[PDB]
């Protein structure tokens, strides 16, 4: 089955591909703000929305890559192959998850409908050539 | 966050670590049977229910961590350590798997309370020592 | 041009490959089921279901096929180019005409709604762990 | 099992040999020409028709024997056989799938009843000496 | 995106392409005629139809090609490859165009459903030979 | 017939001149932005607006035109002569693609009255002299 993580909160992996690699903040960052924000309706028994169980889910997994990583660190004796290892889990790896965590984040604070508008109105302005571009980049609040 | 991916469902990882490792079919036998009852669902832009929404994302990160194991065994260039950590991924990574995609494809099968009360049934067998166990576990079913 | 041909009766080539290769009868088998039960059926002027539709055309391409691999048989001196011919139709278009034949042949025995409940039930058995699923395989009944 | 494709559908092999070897259109001419009218309902889920049914098997068989001659076009040994397969596939199974798919498309397009008045008025046609026949052959058509 | 032209007005490329590069008039034969009869329509601040809103972009887009091979006449030194772009303008884009025009001119003069069930007479006969085809074409016409 | 490729959507060539010629985005740009957002609309056989009509003639042309172009980078033995044509195809002819693929996709994007009133709003902007002029050119969004 090809299935696309964001068909069903109306969105596609190439939607989201309107934004840079560079634009969504680190894994660190994204998981402070959930907790900060959530950690009340993310450990409760009950589906709030179906944007808390994605978001449980891509936690959980990530803690699941994160425990590779450190279990490489304690199992892997050569340091060449170690530490290709972590760049790939953290880096490679890391990029795609940022993605969903900011998205589902992003939804559960401004709304699903607020945040999908952002990423057509984030296009039109990083296809803008600089020179005819905004010197503020769209940005999301209320 | 002490997040449980059970306790939403009305279960526990407590509940769950009663079953033996050889009870879950393999991953490629449970991607096989999500595939073949519930891909219109899954591929859907409805959620369905939330054991879809949780199965859809527990598919999805299965593929990176066999895209993980591709990826070591193509850069990784000793063979001790590109045999070692596709082992860790083919077996101790795949049990939690296993476990989570064994759980949500019985729950749309079944229904959720069925699965309950079959954990729980399960679980008095598997507690009582062989001396005075039936010899036959509790079979899931449609009741 | 992307026909499925069980797409029409509920099914699909996926939800055929969920049973085992080795699990179909052979085209004989069939064939001579076929002539026992639905000769009548299948000779007649009468459209008497889908199904009859289905399988008479089922039955007349394998007829060609195998008019072809007799043909070969006859007009090719080379044994080893004939033998790779008619091995290759009836190994490869053979598992292609003996889930045909089979699906169709059950159906107009046991009722389509039957034969799709049993394609997922006999699939999810057969990869159960034997210690934990009923000690009999599921088989096809009225 | 003597089955004649054409008697459910009120014909017989026999009403479609008024039709001579050299009337029906190439395969290709027939498949663009069902690509072209009908290949939504031909994609369908539905039971759009019996005559919908008999031409998507026939697309299907079609397709295996091409598929059947370009397995032969690669992994053959030998060119005499190989040309000697290939042409046999091109013209001995090709007359009868250019009659079949005649057949349902024209019955798709004009109504099964006024194909079958056609095949009897080119009987007569044909069946005429040339010093006597009229030199508008019948055809199939809105007018 | 693989856009169909034809496919907003009911028709497709595989149902124009049964007319032969001799049925359509030239390019300046077209422009005369869409400015003989619908110039003030074409010319309006109004849409008109999808058919005018077709046909516009389609004299405009003409226009360019028409630019492209006056400044290549005017700016390619090299006699071989000025006349070479030149003729492929003038041929192979404007057989394309031809039909386009043609196309969307006779559904303004004839209707859709008229050009629509005139593609399909046309292409019965064109598919037939010339052994039993009727001698004279099928003609367009207000029926 | 002197046709203005803009009358009927309200419009005019001479307005449109107003926004330079560097203000527009690149060709590859508007056809990305228009298969991500508009494919469904675009490929579907019926009228949705005049303005999706439109869309699609002009990406057929724009494809005419490159085929054209990749032709002539295959037939044309002459390199001078091939690169002065190509220049053209892509800068000269270029140039006309951008500017109706950029009105007909904000238009689809932020509505027809609102890309009218933002030509008029960009025209007193860049006719104001820079150092009386908003460091910030006017931008379309919702």
């Amino acid at each position: 089955m090809d299935i696309d993580p964001y068909k069903e909160f109306g969105a596609t992996v190439e939607l989201l591909s309107f934004l840079p690699s560079d634009f969504f903040p680190s894994v660190r960052d994204l998981l402070d703000t959930a907790a900060a924000l959530y950690r009340d309706a993310l450990e409760s028994p009950e589906h709030c929305s179906p944007h808390h169980t994605a978001l449980r889910q891509a936690i959980l997994c990530w803690g699941d890559l994160m425990t590779l990583a450190t279990w490489v660190g304690t199992n892997l004796e050569d340091p060449a192959s170690r530490d290709l290892v972590v760049s790939y889990v953290n880096t490679n790896v890391g990029l795609k998850f940022r993605q969903l965590l900011w998205f589902h984040i992003s939804c559960l604070t401004f709304g699903r409908e607020t945040v999908l508008e952002y990423l057509v109105s984030f296009g039109v302005w990083i296809r803008t050539p600089p020179a005819y571009r905004p010197p503020n980049a769209p940005i999301l609040s209320t």
